[PDB]
């Protein structure tokens, strides 16, 4: 033989394999930015499935997160990243400025599903510094000229009720507390609490948190409520 | 001197520092599961701010993500994690079964804000295998007895329109495509496309993706639309 390993095959390079894998995608061929995010995923997928396959097979079977995160759409607040969690840990609603509007049937459905079917125990409303909806709300008159301004009406009204001297972060914090109150007052939570008091259901809790972009820290606003005082 | 460093101070242990930092939180003292997730955050924050402070200070200043992710609340689909992205990269809407309902004013507001103010170029609706809303929808009669079933009415109706032999993943995929169509038909996108055709606005694109929990891979369904064919 021509040396000790004259016929040994090398795997194809990962980049070549990924390129071929992304051939299915029309848009990846057209937009470098789309190819980039899909490549990101393929390297992640290759790593997790070669180093944690048990974990990936557990995730196929179902989900049992203990938390529901009601947070902002803002790109700087990805819940799993900033809590150093894993897939399977946190059920999530994200919308502009982390509102939980009582009249929003889709939000009410999500909360009911989270509590009654998914099995979450803790609901956290999480606001964050630098929140654009709150910054916008802070300077608006009481009412609406754009979809956004109409959407922000409850935060505008809250701003107009806050004391003289309140700053943007005061509004962001109060907006968290307002959403917590709306979650607490939901038929879902009111129902779950009455059943818990009856010993017919687990206790479920609602919390209000603030993510401080300047430090990376989550601060508890200490507005937690449960079935009992 | 008693040796070479007889008065050298050691920092307090990180766990002690974090415990003290979480003293502010009432609930962390009450629920081990809450203390756990807050600790997770504090270790993450300590690491990023000591190893990437430039990045944290950039994030304080604002956000300019190129993508809007319209995805499911399911805890197994955290967008930044599965695309190996960072904070600042992806603006997010998450709701049950990744619907974009035309009548939902909060969803319309989020989309308008994303396009007109945040500056996103690409909107991805991302469904996923194992989607509970779709699994539930798959066996329901046409209509609603729970908030969930009422909420899922459009997916139930879609299921009833699919051909004989369609499976759960076929419904999940078609549900993605349905949401893409609803995004495309929005006043926001229709308006943005007309302005782009006029050369008065950038081109914006809508895509449909599927996250396969069995492999960790994102597959492009190839339903992308833009201002031009
Ligand atoms: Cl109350
Ligand atoms: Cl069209
Ligand atoms: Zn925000
Ligand atoms: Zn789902």
């Amino acid at each position: 033989p021509l040396g000790s390993m004259p016929f040994h095959a090398e795997p194809l390079k990962p980049s070549d394999e990924i390129d071929m894998d992304l051939g299915h995608s029309v848009a990846a061929q057209k937009f470098k930015e789309i190819r980039e995010v899909l490549e990101g995923n393929r390297y992640w997928a290759r790593k997790v499935t070669s180093e944690e396959p048990e974990f990936m097979a557990e995730q196929v079977k179902g989900q049992a997160p203990n938390f529901l995160w009601i947070g902002c759409a803002d790109s700087r607040v990805p819940e799993v990243t900033i809590m150093a969690r894993k897939p399977g840990d946190v059920f999530v609603q994200r919308n502009v400025a982390n509102q939980f509007k009582p009249e929003d049937d889709s939000s009410q459905a999500l909360l009911n599903y989270a509590i009654m079917n998914v099995g979450v125990t803790h609901v956290m409303v999480v606001g964050h510094t630098g929140c654009g909806g709150c910054i916008a709300a802070f300077d608006q008159p009481l009412p609406g000229g754009t979809p956004l301004v109409r959407y922000l009406e409850p935060i505008i009204r809250l701003k107009h009720s806050l004391p003289e001297g309140s700053d943007v972060n005061d509004l962001i914090k109060e907006n968290v507390k307002m959403a917590v109150k709306n979650v607490v007052n939901s038929p879902t939570i009111q129902g779950a609490w009455e059943q818990a008091r009856k010993g017919e259901f687990r206790e479920v809790f609602v919390h209000g948190w603030l993510y401080d972009l300047s430090t990376g820290n989550i601060v508890d606003l200490n507005v937690t409520q449960g079935p009992h005082p």
